[PDB]
């Protein structure tokens, strides 16, 4: 939520950044602010983020690599996955329903690899902390990191237990960000110990209310993937620049693998709800021949810090203040392996294990 | 399911069965256990189990055992409190080099069942639909256990879900409605999954730690088989899971359960108990089960001949190789020092990138 302050202050101020991102606030209404309106309203744009209407007016900030040309017939992952008996939707229909799918084999085996390497370079190398979360949280918890209550028609929601004393209302969580951001939720922290930086491997779980006629088949959409997470928890004056790490943590992981991509900024139409600047990365698709989206990577400001109070204080004074949080994708799993398997597959149909994969799949070359 | 000829040629033999297990027999046909094996010894509860064999030897401590939790929370990598934050009690939050070994399990047995023991990997949904919970024998009569999701606004009339207890649902579920070349046969499969369960009827069972938890992770392996192969199949299935507690150098027992505390499922249990230090006790770590016909009936996965036509119902089996969340209770303090530092076992460390105590 924002500032209760600067709506007080500064109606006229804040009614004009909100509308650069498509959202008006009744002035009217603003003043008397009552019910859980100020939980409906979207972050702030920071200045420097392109002013736009949709996705056509976000830019372009630099790209790497370049993509290969092919002298045969390029196939899809859906194509190489069922030849190879390693992708199964009819199995996922059968078991559970649409937009979910089986794995076997050494397309498995890749798709484990691919997490492996994700969590173990952002361990290793980037400093962030690994942990293994609950994969069903609380009201309190999608309050905290903004998920409610706008959205809770995009989620899973669990019944409550037949039992005694269980009144439980849990969701699965539609991404890693939500407890991992809430790890801190109610905390003061030390300025010396900022800044947190952590990371998890999660299934994600989203309705993807009104998204069908997009993406009907293949990897690209489904009620559940994989994805390895990074979040931050930073000083006020430190979360533009750790934005920038942040998202070159997610681009390190797609030159190692050899995946030619783009790095776009979002313009305020664009955006989602609670960032105040965010980064798309895009990897190569060649067989819908264009860049999707592959991570999303963006500075919150002290959006979800204000309603979880997560604080720091400085050694000095003992005064205290929001902290900043951020999150990124490093990578989204899935559609990691739709790049991967259409990028390095081969004109007699294998498919080609980039080298720093190897060493996770027992020294496989080639699948297929 | 039972065969329905059977109920009709021979009620006397088939209650006679059921009665060793319990169970007084006067769509209610789909709440009748399975019926168990002539070699099953009969009893009432846990008591009642027999013990098999052993292996390996506890370790003798010359200081003061140190429980998982304990452990767990002085390397700050077992939050408890975090998780009743962000979720309620029985969940968990790992951190750190703790969060890192109870990856590096999952891998370990996951690597040494598809390259030495013949299993093929499979990635699976973690919801499924109420054919696939009855296929497996979870409904009727035990809703009650699950986590059931409400019904996508869009998808009113075929999302109710629940989630897996176990990987053994979608895993055996794969061959539903299927009919199978016998050359085929066996069909080995694993999957590592998170594993959701309700605990009802359970508040102050292990009220503390990671032995009874509404979330944990397991790997799974299932065989669907020959009916003439399926009591072979369950000796080797029960030796890849013990091949893990070896290779882990865990102290364990093997028992096999009474007619009377079997679940409803199986005709055939072999339960692997592993050395808990601090409660000086074994606990179970892994549970195997031929299952017979009872599922394939239900699911009408059948196998044919290639000399005739005729077909004929597989037999299925099921068993853990490992739960990890209590493989990782038994990691923690089987090798605790006196420091507080756990050695990480040998065969980890190529997971943990070489190292060699927690600490
Ligand atoms: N339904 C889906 N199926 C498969 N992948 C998805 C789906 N939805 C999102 N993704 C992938 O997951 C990434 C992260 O999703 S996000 O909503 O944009 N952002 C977040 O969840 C943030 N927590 C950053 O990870 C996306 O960039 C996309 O690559
Ligand atoms: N609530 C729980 N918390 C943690 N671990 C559990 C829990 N319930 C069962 N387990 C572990 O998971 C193992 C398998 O559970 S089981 O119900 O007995 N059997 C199955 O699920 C079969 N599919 C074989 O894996 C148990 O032996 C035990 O080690
Ligand atoms: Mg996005
Ligand atoms: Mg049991």
């Amino acid at each position: 939520m924002l500032d209760p302050n600067l709506l007080r202050n500064e109606p006229d101020a804040v009614a004009e950044k909100l509308a650069r991102r498509g959202f008006k606030l009744d002035v009217d209404k603003l003043g008397a602010l009552e019910g859980d309106i100020a939980l409906t309203i979207p972050n702030l744009p920071a200045d420097e983020v392109p002013v736009g209407k949709d996705e056509n007016d976000n830019v372009e900030v630099s790209r790497w690599g370049t993509p290969r040309e092919f002298d045969f017939e390029v196939r899809d992952h859906v194509t190489l996955g069922e030849m190879h008996s390693g992708l199964d939707f009819a199995a996922a229909v059968k078991l559970t329903g649409s937009r979910f799918v089986v794995m076997k084999g050494q397309i498995a085996r890749m798709h484990r690899a691919l997490s492996q390497f994700m969590l173990d370079l952002h361990t290793e190398q980037h400093g962030y902390s690994e942990n293994y979360v609950p994969y069903l949280v609380n009201q309190d918890t999608l309050y905290g990191t903004g998920q409610l209550p706008k959205f809770a028609g995009d989620l899973f929601h669990t019944r409550p237990l037949e039992e005694e004393a269980d009144t439980s209302n849990y969701a699965l969580i539609p991404t890693a960000e939500v407890p991992l951001t809430n790890l801190v939720r109610g905390e003061i922290i030390d300025e010396d110990d900022l800044p947190i930086k952590m990371t998890a491997h999660t299934p994600c779980f989203r309705s993807e209310a009104g998204s069908y006629g997009r993406d009907t088949r293949g990897l690209i959409r489904m009620h559940q993937f994989d994805k390895v997470e990074m979040v931050q928890i930073v000083r006020p004056e430190d979360s533009m620049a750790a934005l920038e790490e942040m998202t070159g943590h997610a681009e390190k992981v797609l030159q190692l693998l050899g995946l030619p991509y783009r790095k776009i900024i979002l313009c305020t139409g664009d955006m989602g709800f609670g960032a105040c600047k965010t980064y798309d990365l895009e990897v190569w698709i060649p067989a819908q021949n264009t860049y999707r989206e592959i991570s999303s990577c963006s500075n919150v400001w002290d959006f979800q810090a204000r309603r979880m109070q997560a604080r720091c204080r400085s050694k000095s004074d003992k005064k205290t203040r929001l902290v900043h949080t951020l999150n990124g994708s490093g990578l989204a799993v899935g559609r990691t392996l739709v790049a991967v398997m259409e990028n390095y597959q081969q004109a007699d149909g294998r498919i080609e294990v980039p080298e720093v994969l190897r060493p996770y799949m027992n020294g496989l070359e080639y699948i297929g």
